[PDB]
């Protein structure tokens, strides 16, 4: 029997992680800030009727402190935190912080001298963010080669260039550092997120993907920026970012980073699939009547040739409990 | 130096086929109805520049005239174009000429002895005709394993019924007839192509995707029936289509049949983007506004798995070069 840690059990990527984990027969260790806040971290009690479930107390800021939660895992999942409120100064608050506390975890894995592979968690903030690409007013299709363009971000210091920022330096931290110490490093880029997951108190990856329906002003504004500078947003349903996770853990070829998305669709026609299934909410499609633009958009075929398979392919199917879930976290009313 | 065959060597794909196949080194055989018609077959003389090209006269209708160009050859292209003239009969018209016209090529090959492969060009009007699927009010990604519906179509006779009858009953009978005689066939099935190609007389192949351009009724009808019926239409280009078949041809593994498509824009994309790079036309794209519909889209990823890659990706790129064919053609006038 394999072993598993996942990072960050509380937040939403990792608690849907560990459900796949205990389902796929592995024991997991989770890390949690406070093990005692059972708010926060009910579902973890719960999932212990699935299979062997550890949880370690562990802060990123605190060295050495993930040493025991990794300590005989075969697998690592470094699943990154999300920023979180901004910062008079990102680059001592978030950006520094960010490559320190993934070093700080990466240790702990050599450490271990058991971890055959550490899976990370990032996004497409690393990925998308290219001054040419998005502002030659031509159509591209990204693919992994694709960085965001941190001198031009610090140059100009658009709206959330500090997440690019520090995405695009500890990934690349990370690797320079899981090259110097010979393990195996592979990296992981979503897009946005759509699902329900076992967290009780998620939120910051669903307001985005609900935000037609609840209304939040922050996420149609992401939304709308999205859309004004790729034409489309990208989608994924978590379950199929998990066993993409999974998938990369345990096929020894994987190599590298890899994209995950599945679904790119413009708003008016996400916003026409919501209006006819949910009705309930209101949605106005012609609130996000836009002019076509030139689609930008990010490949999705490194993980389909190394023989992955995607579970939720139509928009229906991504959508297909999420709204259940923002019910149940009170980001939508009924 | 491995030697193949190319029907259809007048054609749109088959001139296509041949280029590219001289160009990587192979010697190539093709069939024309009259090698002399040089109304038709001028570029044939231009393509032997490009290396070792034999023409010979052949016709689908005329049992054993393909014994000769298909002798030798460790490849052959069977490249299905033309269907027929839609008289009261089409079951004997249309449907069983083009059954039998493709058994009679297939024997050919049976007798040559040396083909290790013959590759079907087909379309997805073999593909996407799914009653059970078009009228339920939700998405689809329809794959390999679809086939359009030949009895409903049979009882009905919608428009182009036969026309999709016909390919399903060829790739359905050369398919049987393949495994009979311990042939390896492999089909594919392209959507709408675009592109330039050597055939100086080429024309229903290319008139869909100018029909913005042009103005072609009947065009313009195609085009928006498709996307009534799948919310989108779908494209590829003319030397990608060229390059998966070659892939199939060398591939070992290859097997069965294989959706080829690149780029499923809405009609509304499609118009914005000819309008904005080819102003000279007049396209308005609001003449293709429409309400979202569900959208039914035929899988690419099977190609994808099997290690094949596009070269022609966005929306630009599949439109690269086909209006100067067009106005070479005569289907644009300026
Ligand atoms: O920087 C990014 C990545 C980006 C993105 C997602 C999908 C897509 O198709 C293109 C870009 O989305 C985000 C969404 C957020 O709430 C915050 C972010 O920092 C970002
Ligand atoms: O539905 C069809 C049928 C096919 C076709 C063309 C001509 C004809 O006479 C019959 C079928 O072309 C297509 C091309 C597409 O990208 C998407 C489609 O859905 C289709």
């Amino acid at each position: 029997m394999k072993t598993a840690c996942v990072t960050g059990g509380s937040g939403y990527i990792g608690s849907a992680l560990i459900k796949l984990l205990l389902e796929k027969g592995y024991a997991v260790k989770t890390t949690v800030r406070n093990p005692d806040d059972m708010e926060k971290n009910s579902h973890l009690k719960d999932l212990q009727k699935l299979g062997p479930l550890t949880v370690f107390r562990a802060d990123m800021d605190e060295e050495g402190s993930f040493d025991d939660a990794v300590a005989g895992c075969d697998y690592v999942f470094l699943v990154a935190a999300p920023l979180h409120f901004e910062a008079q100064d990102p680059e001592k608050e978030q950006i520094e912080p960010a490559i320190q506390g993934t070093l700080n975890t990466m240790r702990s894995c050599v450490k271990a001298g058991t971890v055959r592979r550490v899976i990370l968690t990032s996004s497409v903030a690393a990925v998308y963010f290219r001054p040419d690409l998005l502002g030659d007013g031509h159509g591209h299709v990204l693919d992994e080669d694709s960085w965001s363009d941190v001198d031009f971000l610090r140059a100009h210091k658009p709206p959330t260039w500090s997440h690019c920022v520090s995405k695009v330096l500890l990934e690349k931290e990370a690797g320079r550092f899981a090259e110097e110490h010979g393990i195996s490093l592979v990296t992981i880029l979503p897009v946005i997120v759509v699902g329900a997951a076992p967290a009780p108190k998620a939120r910051s990856s669903i307001v985005d993907c609900l935000s037609m329906l609840s209304g939040d002003e922050a996420g149609l504004a992401m939304l709308r920026a999205i859309q004004k500078t790729s034409g489309e947003v990208q989608l994924v349903h978590v379950d199929d970012l998990c066993r993409a996770e999974l998938f990369l853990a345990e096929n020894a070829t994987a190599n590298g980073r890899y994209i995950c998305s599945r679904y790119h669709p413009t708003l008016v026609e996400l916003a026409t699939f919501l209006a006819q299934k949910y009705p309930q909410y209101g949605v106005k499609p012609t609130d996000f009547d836009d002019e076509e633009r030139p689609r930008v958009t990010m490949s999705l075929e490194k993980l389909i040739r190394e023989g992955f398979e995607y579970k939720h392919n139509t928009l229906e199917e991504i959508y297909d409990n999420v709204v259940e879930y923002g019910k149940a976290l009170g980001i939508l009313p009924y």
